[PDB]
């Protein structure tokens, strides 16, 4: 039945191998599984993506329109420079989760903005992995 | 197992002040829900609301060494205390900040975090949620 | 029929502190301009002043729903205090801002108030007569 | 036999027709009757002028000095704009009270700043038009 | 049927003279013929002002009001600096289209501001004085929807 | 003669759904059909191309150099962002009329700068759909001179 | 024979009575006798005119294009706020000195910002009224 | 003849929070050392510190005329509270302002003080000895 | 058998032809053929990859981790605005040498900024293609 | 009766260094200048120019008290060096600062002069000419 | 036991220049001062003024390893140097910043100081009592 | 055929000041460096290296169409002086700015050069190396 869709941006591939130190020894595939179990909890399916190409998560969006009950999203770096990015998103009309697995604020000034923090409906940081665990859960009430 | 619950200004508030922005749940609620959630890893929760930043900042210290970690919701302390991100750093606490709202999809001024730079996370948005994803932040870092 | 007369930190020293920006009226001379012009209008007026921004907080917040209004001088909190302007909006109360000096006219640092983003009026430099004109803005809204 | 001069700047003859959910359903002949009616209780007549033009109220200004008690200013737009109408209103040396039918501080950015204010005994917004009832009290007392 | 208020601030009667390498050759009497012929092809007549005085294009706006089917505003220097000029525009109720000659972002960082666009239905900026003619087509085009 | 480059940046194919209160019920094949008909009153043509991936315009700019009179660009949000389609602007070496549907002056902060603003012979806003038929009688316009 | 416009703006024929902490005890009737007994050291005459109308400037400029050799502008206030004031200036093709009886720069921010002095050949500040006749030099020296 | 010395918020937990920062002095050191230096030219202390600004502030208010001057650690407040300014203002004592850190050498948001701008001293990163110069400079005024 | 990563990100296709004012008249050829020959002289290989996608250079940057000795990277455009590819070369752990054949701070002033230059032990502006080839050098004697 | 003139760092290239913006007249041409000038009010020149800012401060101190004012083109020291501006005041000497160009017109870094704090009159813009104004100031502030 | 004590440009016009804000005291007083207080540690000051930065650079290279610290009044290059402070930092010395005056209750360009970054304290509005306590600070380290 | 190379303020101390960022590497190394590469192409070298400002400045003067080029690192006064830029104009030598560090991953006061404005090239972070990069630049301009 009801579908969210899950989209990592770049270098989110690299989860468990870039800067350990700040961004965690878990993986990608442990993101998608964490979130996938999470949601057959609530009778809920995750459709996953992840690329280091901003026109293939706007084209990911677009296609989810109408069909999904929500997004999880970490845009990666693409959070604090792509307009184009937040207009996709208000385009699929899909309520929307952001998601760090760091904590932006903590760190360089450049990361202290997002412009999909404008058209989420919550932002989840700092807390590893699980963010997405609970980011499913949120889509989950919400629906 | 103790975690720190602690609301500041305006909180008690929660349900009758500006519901298009903060929605119909009460801080009630609130406490209630993290105790549930608490409850699911075996701990406990201490939870204070005050309009009094010294009230919150002697709670802080009282709590050091004693208690897991420190759930807060600095209210508008969030974007002007300096005095309670000090009293955050010395309490020791490992600290989840929670808001209600997204302010980021706010005024400017709500834009500044001083709780961000030392919480392990942020959580903002998901309405009450929010302080349930922050009880299993906290149970899983002391795990 | 009853105003809420907030005065702000610093203001019982009114007469002794700085008389060259503030002058030589007392903060019982307010209080009792205030509450003369209220009489005029049928109106009581309920007055505090603080050193304690939680005390002015309470006050807001015992007041919704039970007064017809706010006058209100925040003092150093006009400048600092964003858990000041929510309670306001959370007392629903339609709240006029006091500056008995120009603040204008003044440092940098007092050109900026909170209050004023959510006050129906502000009155500034007019000494302890912006208190007469703010009972009457209130009692004129409230017919 | 005392005489205030009462400035209207740009777009203030259209009081009443533009935009009246900002500025209300009251008219330039409405501001120029209340602040007559007040300074006649004080024995005072008051010398009203209204423009589009700049240079007209520069030169009400300099026409007013040493033969007036004082000036009621609702610069409009010129407000946020003209260093030359400030250079005026210190050239008069006239005390001067600054009024504002709006709040302009719970307006645009562009609006919460004020030439006007460095000058002014007083400033008087959002009190709508009794906002000029207030500045002829404020004249007839210093005086 | 209708009458659109053309607006021309001040410099703007120097067209042809002031700057050509910036503003071009034509002058401000060819920008009213060409907003003229291009109402008439539309049925609608042009009543045209231009002033140094920001006063006068106030008061035109003013006395425009209920009786235009909307406004082609050239504000010159007034466009970065009038707050007067973007409440006088408010106040005239009419669907307003900006028009510059030039690119004023291509030029200057103090000419990348107009009030005047925060209440414009439409912008056209370095079409030359063709911009004209594109903003009486807009205002043809809303008044007929 | 000659053939003019419509570009159409990021969202675009989302005309008529995305947001239809800030950009109108139009399609992006309306645009199209609407600029391809104006080029036809010129005896013109139009290469049309829209994506939501930047390196394709990029590519269609390199590659329409020398071939086409000039380009009618929407950068959608690749205006605000993007230094690399400026660049491709530029090495393009066509004159350039930047289009934008609604008026991103009247928007938020972030909307009031534009990259390609600073290349374009002209910028058209808040126009509809119908700032790419004027786009179009510019760029015939300036070939015919 | 030659011609040098002489523009003085708002508020400069105030000279003499407006702040003279400021701007001294001299009148404008000294400036325009001082700048017109230096044009005729060099043959020169001046055609002077004040106004607190920036319009009134405005259509100065454009008459004495390709007539006057140049100009000497006090633009007053207009100074730090007009952008039109520039593009006359630059309408006229005429050589144009700018001069302030006081230093700008010694006085508030708003006034360190000139329009005029990124079109003037020179800018003369604080020379009281002397300034007027050091600009006149300049032009004849120019010519 | 007396000085008031105030220690704003957090200052009680001074030994305890961030010693790489504050080091392992207590506030009862700090209180200890500036009596002494105050005995050495014969006058007292009226020392308190609260993680209540309005506590501070009655305090100011109450020394008006009594005190020589005051010697103030405002902790967080520094950067934050006019309020605070008003009180020292109000107070007419002559300031000394004192940080056991050098704030400049941190945050931005520390680099901001308000008492500064009333103070007639400032004294920064000398630890808690600063506070035995504060009561030298009050005492040689 | 060592060998380099050569990114040349958007716009280099069109060296020689593009702004030749600014860029010179050498190829994208040239700038191969010339770090390919320092790196044949050190006993190195150079693989070269030219895309207007920032997603192709994270690929490549993703890729090469770990099999390759450094890169030299001219990013284009992509300098200044994406902290995606800043991200990605953090990820790679490769020494990273940025190339610029312009000198950037002698443009515009949105060119004065790099994410990029965070992270590159080395930044090499305005030789022309001869930055390539001290970026060989570079990496050739850190290795 | 004796003027302190001095020519701060690069001045000495005057007529060579970027003829288009500093003109085709020298030092030399400068010093012959104002020493013209101060002959027809009976006064006398001490001129220095030094690329070392030290000097120029030794310079200031040694002309206290004994000079009647100080004529300075502090060069790129104007937008840069508090030290300079403390020198001045240090040697209460009345000054006029000078400037060949038009900083107004250039680089926004040279809209900045720490000198014009402390200046009695500021002249740019006017050439070598500048000086012969600078020393008629001084002569009649003496005067 | 040595310690360095610099003053940057016009300090030599100390008494003369601007007195409603630096005072009556002088270079030869400041000097007396931190030389008396230094012997009651047992240590001698080397002591250097200079309206040159090259020559204040010069010293720090110099003292390099062989002073206990330094004491230092850059002057206006407190707010312009970022080669002064790079002198500090080659000299390896412990240092101490000093100000006559109290900068942050001046203008807004006087606000900001190079040196406060590298300096283990910085002392402001004392008058000439800061090199006194200045000198404590570096015998105490 | 000679290259100034011109040594900023502390550069004397390189290998014992901040080791971990400037490295082991010697003055007299980097001298010795940029001579042998000058000599591979027929060229010579004249060096000098000053705490003092004034001294590069003449050195600048004094290579005025005399030396084909200057390699240049400004040390501090990178990132301050103004007089310094001025220098590098009235030289009209082909400049090569070198850093030993890399100022962009440093302190933010570091980020900003006036070199930059005027250098044909900007070489940072390659350690001595980069004035071997600065004379190759500089014999192939000049052939
Ligand atoms: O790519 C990433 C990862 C991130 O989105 C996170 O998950 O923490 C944070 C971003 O700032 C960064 O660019
Ligand atoms: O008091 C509050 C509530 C809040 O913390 C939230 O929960 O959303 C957000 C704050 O900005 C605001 O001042
Ligand atoms: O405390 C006060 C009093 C005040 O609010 C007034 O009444 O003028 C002005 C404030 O700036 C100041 O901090
Ligand atoms: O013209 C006006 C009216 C106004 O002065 C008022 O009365 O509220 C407020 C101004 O911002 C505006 O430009
Ligand atoms: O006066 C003008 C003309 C102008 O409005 C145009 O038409 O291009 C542009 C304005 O910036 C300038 O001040
Ligand atoms: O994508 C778009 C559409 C747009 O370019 C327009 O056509 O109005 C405006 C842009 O700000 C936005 O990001
Ligand atoms: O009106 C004046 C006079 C003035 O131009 C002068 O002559 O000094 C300076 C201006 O700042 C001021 O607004
Ligand atoms: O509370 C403190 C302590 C402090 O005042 C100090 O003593 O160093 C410095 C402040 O920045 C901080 O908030
Ligand atoms: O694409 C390029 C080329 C460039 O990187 C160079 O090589 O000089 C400089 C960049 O600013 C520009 O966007
Ligand atoms: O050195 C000079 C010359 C100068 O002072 C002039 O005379 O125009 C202007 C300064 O900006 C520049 O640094
Ligand atoms: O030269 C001095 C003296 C000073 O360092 C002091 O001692 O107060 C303060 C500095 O701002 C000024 O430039
Ligand atoms: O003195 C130096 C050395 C330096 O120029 C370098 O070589 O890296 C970098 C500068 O920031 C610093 O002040």
């Amino acid at each position: 039945p009801g579908k969210i869709l899950l989209l990592n941006g770049p270098n989110l591939n690299m989860l468990g191998k870039a800067e350990p130190d700040i961004y965690g020894h878990d993986t990608l595939e442990d993101v998608v599984a964490l979130a996938t179990a999470e949601a057959a909890k609530h009778g809920l399916e995750v459709e996953a993506l992840q690329s280091n190409h901003e026109g293939e998560l706007i084209d990911a969006l677009h296609n989810a329109r109408g069909t999904h009950i929500g997004c999880v999203i970490n845009p990666g770096g693409l959070t604090h420079t792509s307009v184009a990015l937040l207009d996709a998103v208000k385009a699929s009309e899909l309520p929307t989760v952001e998601v760090h697995i760091s904590n932006p604020h903590a760190r360089e000034e450049f990361r202290h903005h997002s412009y999909i923090s404008l058209a989420a409906v919550s932002v989840i940081a700092g807390a590893g992995i699980q963010g997405y665990r609970f980011a499913v859960d949120i889509l989950a009430n919400l629906k």
